[PDB]
RNA sequence: AAAGAA
C-alpha cells in the first residue's frame, strides 16, 4: 500500500482533461471546438464520455472532484472551459 | 487513418 487509489485516480483524470484542454491540443482539436458554446464551455458530461476519461471512471462526482482545484479549467454548473481567453476557441457547430 | 489523448 503505497498511495490513496482514489486520490492517484483522480490526478490521472485531472491531468487527461487538462490535456485536453490545452493549448497544444486544442489547436488541432476540431471535434472539442465544435461543441464548444460560445463561451467555451462543454459540459462535463461530453468530457465524461471520452474514451480516455471513461476508461479511467464512470463517477460523474468524481470528474468533478478531480477538476475542482486545476487552473487550467474552471467549472460552471456542469460546464468546463479553458480558463485562459476560453473565447478564442468555439468553432461553429 | 474506429475518439491512434475526440
Amino acid at each position: 500500500h503505497h498511495h490513496h487509489s482514489q486520490e492517484l485516480l483522480k490526478d490521472y483524470i485531472k491531468r487527461q482533461i487538462e490535456y485536453y484542454f490545452s493549448v497544444d491540443n486544442l489547436e488541432r482539436d476540431f471535434f472539442l471546438r465544435r461543441k464548444m458554446d460560445a463561451d467555451g464551455f462543454l459540459p462535463i458530461t461530453l468530457i465524461a464520455s471520452f474514451h480516455r476519461v471513461q476508461a479511467l471512471t464512470t463517477d460523474i462526482s468524481l470528474i468533478f472532484a478531480a477538476l475542482k482545484d486545476s487552473k487550467v479549467v474552471e467549472i460552471v454548473d456542469e460546464k468546463v472551459r479553458r480558463r485562459e481567453e476560453p473565447e478564442k476557441w468555439p468553432l461553429p457547430p
